[PDB]
């Protein structure tokens, strides 16, 4: 009786969990021989080919997406005409998202999950500040700046001077900055520039449907990508231990954040115990753990914040609906652990500017992730292509995304709940 | 009395036939010395320079044209709300255009006209399936994917593994696929995405006027291109024999198609003799041979299909006006013989995926060719740039385009006439 | 009392003159040691880095600016429906701007200011005519055509044949030509193509505000650019002599033009003495020298042309407001002396086609310069990037721009004043 009411509703989720559980089985059926006994390199990158085609489609789409959604979502970003009473709420959201992402990078650099087994001088801050502001906007859709060294035989015979050249791989770091600045420009332009907001916001909605079609293709690509990814490692008992250490490190980041950082930020200004606040708001967190979505939590959260932890009733309907779309600390933890776990699963050595352009671009991507159908994974592929990491390891993270999701939902509501607790103590004392 | 009523009406056609007949004369006046006695290579590519400038202008225009006309013509492509009663007519049009193009490629590979006188493994189907879906959309306006080989000294000392890189020459194969998918996306988006259809369909009409100006320049370019093309061959009696074999092979393809393939497709389902149908519709084919245009045939064809070969009168006003713009089998023959005659006039060896991306891109270009002023030749330059063939041989084909046109018009009306004969036998039996 | 009425009004001009006068002081404070005693090349291009960031931002903006302002300003270019009675005025404006620019190039090639201290054959007119009409429009936003030579061992063993390749650096020469032709196309398209004029003219006004923000950043960049530019020369008493010879040559070009060329053009057709005309129009030129702006001159100029040098009263309100925005001979002198002074300040040897694409692109940029905030300097950076000159010397020209501006304003009003004197003698004789 439930063959056309349950399976038809979430057919894509059943299809991708069948494709993952038959992707590990196909990879084990190839690894029973191995990566070189069935067929060698002449057909190794022809068995894994739909798992390359999915990445071709995703890299095709993240060029219109991050430059047409940021223009339409920074031209519709209101200044303090929206209210300076909730601008401290936006500052709190940005600061706690940056602290969440920095805690994720720090914890998955300290615990080091996945690492079980060119020389560039420290002035590559210049190689990032030349990359924020690109030289032109058509040669910043496929290639970025990079400084290489040489010898000129001056002052003796050997000295290392840097020379600059634009090498391949697009810069999403310098194409979200132009998109943000152009969105602020179209907001400042007023009613003369509404045609551009309508054009760039009908172009973003004409790309989300392409994401819908690509995610409908994505079971086949994720099956062959998992199959090609657990064969190339030539080890199955080690990769599941690396995934277990990844889940342990990300759950530890969620627990450490939501039990010691946001309580400390609440205690530093309110100077009342935040655990009484959390004991008031158990049941919205208990249903956010339940349904694993921050949309069905918001009415019950906006209700239950009133009776126990009494607020002024005009900020809890103002910062809470913009606290479940803008403030997402759990997605910041997931992007900043699941993109320094891939950097220790392929040994890319994680230069000190890759930390900055994995931290600020996952702060600037947890505020607009939950509009995309597969939001948290395509917005991880964006920050993987922004630091030139291998995107092919996205399927070992999409395989264990449910264990992380069921405790990732609660941080996104805990953040703006403690923001509602914090912002009421800047108006009860003036 | 007819100096301002006849010459002013078709001045471009008189100008281009004067420029062709003075292009062969100028090429013969240079070949009286030859390609190296007047001036050598220091001024050989300075005498043929306007015939290079015309190709620069055409390659400039086929980037906005095939990506802004396909979006506007696939967003205005109606689904079966247009009618499933004539969706078998569209399937018939696509199948007979593919069969016409395959017959053209097969016949001009078998008879081999024009051939009178890098190693890549058979897995370059991967090099086309990586090219359908490009990696990004700004680096697919000038460069396409291509797999090259090397040696890695593994398993012995010598093995041939493929490595990938994006080499120059744009991919029109993977820029019509994104345009088609984006047009279907803008159709699905409904009334929120009408601004993009108006933008991309005012951008296509603001490029057709550039085609009008370039075709007004085109006499000078075609004169110097013919002059440079019959000098470089260093032979005049052989090139006219190759053009004669080209005209013979394309006329043989038209005759074989319109007398043995579409009759066979009609006989396989209706099982009545199609030559009685053609004996009913002699005179619309006889005036389509006359005026050499499928626009002045359509009222007389839509009339004469009724009285003799009686139809249900609601499909002959429905599939016939969409059978003279969409179904063009003669243009498919002309594109798929005149682009494997250039591949045997310059020895490009015609790899087995170039047959596929000369067959499906001339099936997908005979449905939108007759809106451009010089439609059948610019849409041949498109499929020449899609397979990296030399576009410079377009002027030996535009020189003999009248002998092919006067029997190319009749296939485009014979196709939908037999489609009207076929579709009436899927409703008289239900 | 004047701390919030004078300093708040022109804060950017005070900030940039403080940044220039503290840019020469910082450069002298580094040159007290020199370019290699404080820190060598490992930190020489890290002290001059904001003066590189300003050039990165300017090269980012001149790609949307010159292709979105020319479309919107050539689609709003009226044909002779504006009037053939003032089309000779537009021809006069174009001819005197070309003569002004040619006099500037000739005078700063003859006097040779700043010159105190690859082989390509003369057929690089082909390398410019292949660059006017680019091969495609996405690979003409960052790279242009360039012919290099080789040897093929034919006809002996050594001969020099040219081969072509697209090398880096965008072609603004071939991206204003497509923009002009597209603007004429959108004008011809009529009311079907008003959406594109509104899109490309709301995109140009959404880039002028980015020029406003970049010019607000520009004090820091111009301070560090002046500081890095007077250190690298390793000479301070010579660079100020080169700037003095630059000011002398440009003032000599202004004086020679406005006292011997436009008087000669007036005398060649009217055959009356133009110095009586100038003695009538002393005081509009005397206030144009005063306020240094051609906007506050136009009412007094349009008044004072009537009473003394009597005109037909319908051309002095028609060609004078389009003579203070379109005709700017002083800006043509400044662009065509200040871009062959940089070519003699860095020894780029000034090939005979760089004269043509520094002359016609500064004729085609003095007609739309006075809409940009820093118009005369960004429109100099455009023509410096169009000929691949070093843009880094823009700050030695922006430092002495006031001495040139106060006598550059008077040529832009003298031009259309003598045009009003000229055009009245093609209607008083018919």
């Amino acid at each position: 009786d439930q063959v056309r009411r349950c399976l038809r509703a979430n057919l894509l989720v059943l299809l991708t969990v069948v494709a993952v559980v038959a992707g590990v089985a196909l990879g084990l059926g190839v690894s029973g021989a191995g990566g070189a006994l069935a067929l060698g390199p002449e057909r190794l990158s022809a068995f894994v080919f739909p798992g390359e085609l999915l990445l071709r489609l995703l890299r095709m789409i993240i060029l219109p997406l991050v430059v047409c959604s940021l223009i339409g979502g920074a031209a519709s970003l209101d200044p303090g005409a929206l209210g300076r009473l909730g601008a401290w709420a936006l500052l709190f959201f940005l600061v706690t998202t940056l602290l969440a992402s920095a805690l994720g990078v720090g914890l998955a650099l300290a615990l080091q999950p996945g690492a079980a087994s060119s020389k560039e001088v420290l002035d590559s801050f210049l190689d990032l500040a030349r990359n924020i502001f690109p030289s032109n906007l058509v040669s910043a859709a496929f290639r970025s700046y990079s400084t290489t060294y040489e010898e000129r035989n001056i002052t003796g015979t050997r000295v290392k001077v840097p020379v600059g050249q634009e090498v391949e791989g697009m810069n999403i770091l310098g194409l979200v900055v132009f998109a943000i600045v152009f969105g602020v420009a179209l907001r400042k332009l007023g009613p003369e520039g509404e045609l551009l907001i309508r054009f760039f916001n009908s172009f973003n909605e004409a790309t989300m449907v392409l994401v819908s079609w690509i995610m409908w293709y994505a079971p086949v690509g994720i099956m062959f990508l998992v199959a090609g990814k657990i064969v190339e490692m030539e080890d199955v008992g080690l990769l599941f231990a690396r995934l277990g250490k990844y889940i342990l490190c990300c759950l530890l980041g969620h627990a450490i954040h939501g039990l010691l950082v946001l309580p400390l930020i609440y205690f530093l200004f309110t100077r009342k115990n935040p655990y009484r606040f959390l004991w008031g708001i158990v049941t919205p967190l208990a249903t956010a753990f339940g349904t694993s979505s921050s949309s069905a939590t918001l009415p019950l959260m906006m209700k239950c914040v009133e009776e126990n932890n009494g607020v002024a009733k005009h900020i809890s309907r103002f910062i809470l609906p913009i606290g479940a779309t803008v403030n997402m600390d759990g997605a910041a933890l997931f992007q900043c652990v699941a993109a320094v776990f891939i950097a220790q699963l392929s040994q890319q050595s994680l230069d000190f500017v890759k930390i900055i352009t994995i931290l600020v671009t996952a702060t600037a991507s947890s505020v607009g992730a939950a509009g995309i159908p597969a939001g948290g994974v395509l917005t991880l592929a964006i920050i993987l292509e922004a630091v030139n990491l291998p995107v092919d390891h996205i399927s070992l993270i999409l395989a264990v995304d449910w264990l992380v999701d069921r405790s990732r939902t609660v941080l996104n509501v805990e953040g703006d709940a403690l923001g509602a607790g914090l912002l009421q103590n800047y108006v009860d004392r003036t």
